[PDB]
């Protein structure tokens, strides 16, 4: 069935291309006309010889590091500490150690301070070289000497364990098989049919879904860059979205 | 009582695996309500995240000369602020003797002289081969799109000790005519763009919600319940290629979603970690025939 529906599949993209390109009709210009119209210049040859999105991670909160993290990919990192409510007004001397951080602050009775500390430079230093420095150490001495820091989560803690939040930036058919639905390979050769104004790419692989499922339609679609002619002679370069089929799914 | 009752249990299973595959997870994490009560930390930075509830793009345009020498006609569609970098190009013919060239570019504006200096340049030339020369016109092109009544043509000169500039393309030129290479940023320009209970008819977005807390997915804290409707029906495709001669497809064409909006999700990693992200294409807005 693929032999007859191959001539119909290439016609489906042929119009999809002309519609996406905001063109009413394809321009009529001969191979001898384009040979003089297309200028052989360095800025054009640089773009011509240039051939020869399912998940996003924003903020990652760690518990008392991941194997996939770059030292320059990080945006902002800060280690959070919960201090237990005091009964008597006493000053605390918090110190986050793993070189360390140090802060001194007063504390009134009945307050649950959640003071946090910037670790951005330390979290980047770990990933850049040692990769072996994951050490939990935090102190918060009261005026008497009792540590108010939640080093080891207590029985009546219920969501008070310290954490480090870090904001971070970012074919199978082969024309000879039978299964539920597979991406059967399919190429598009513009130079082989009618026009020759498609400067680049003259031949591009698109592929298509074919099966019964449990209908079958593409899931992942990647765009392709293209240089083409226009009215009043305007050699335009652009990027046509969703033209190549990568994955097939059931929907 | 209809097809929707049986397909409802299968539709939620289709997203269940889709969510995991997108999340790059091999299996869904097994966490009890008592486990998450101690794992999820009650802190201000956490409660902040929890209470947090398509044409062909154009990049570079190269214009060609016309008559009304070397008069260029830009499109009225492109804006003066949309331009990035504009450069006029000139090809100089190969010389026989080493001689310096005084290239001069001028825009015609109506003492009423028909000339205004764009960029005058002087450069030496060896008798080897022919070379190009780029000239920035960005400031002139922007003033051209701003007032197209004064968008008159330009004149190119290249005197040597005879004009070596390719004003009028020769017989043995073959790709050497002057052009205007312009880089532009294409604005998205998104224009403005069903069944409730019974009478299914021919495909309409039938409402469908997903409750993770109901199906044993208590390991995710937000969003516990989210609407993600689905398409249901049948049709025949009709592509209007070369109107009035409209083409038509008939399988011996099905209903699938067209517009899909993503959703932000707060979940738990297999390393006991807690990650926040945005899963793409999870909510179905429009249904189409493809």
């Amino acid at each position: 069935w693929r032999q007859n529906t191959k001539s119909s599949r290439i016609e489906a993209i042929k119009i999809q291309i002309l519609s996406k390109l905001r063109l009413e009709t394809a321009p009529n210009i001969s191979k001898d006309v384009i040979r003089q119209l297309l200028p052989k210049a360095p800025p054009l040859r640089e773009l011509i010889d240039q051939y020869d999105y399912h998940a996003t991670t924003e903020t990652i909160i760690t518990m008392p590091f991941s194997s996939k993290i770059q030292y320059n990919k990080v945006v902002k990192a800060q280690l959070w500490i919960y201090l237990r409510p005091v009964e008597t007004p006493t000053t605390v001397f918090v110190q986050i150690l793993r070189g360390i951080r140090s802060l001194k602050l007063d504390m009134n009775p009945g307050t649950g301070i959640w003071q946090s500390i910037d670790v951005k430079t330390v979290l980047q230093n770990w990933l850049k070289q040692p990769e072996s420095n994951l050490g939990i150490e935090i102190k918060a001495l009261d005026e008497n000497g009792h540590d108010l820091a939640v080093t080891f989560p207590g029985p009546g803690e219920d969501g008070l364990n310290p954490f480090l939040e870090v904001k971070v930036t970012d074919d199978c058919d082969e024309h000879s098989t039978e299964s539920r639905c597979c991406r059967y390979p399919l190429t598009v050769d513009f130079e082989a049919f009618g026009w020759d104004w498609i400067i680049a790419p003259k031949r591009y692989k698109a592929n298509y879904c074919s099966g019964e499922c449990e209908c079958c339609t593409p899931t992942k679609m990647s765009p392709i860059n293209m240089l083409y002619f226009n009215g009043k002679e305007q050699i335009i370069y652009g990027k046509i979205p969703a033209m190549v089929v990568d994955r097939c799914g059931c929907s």
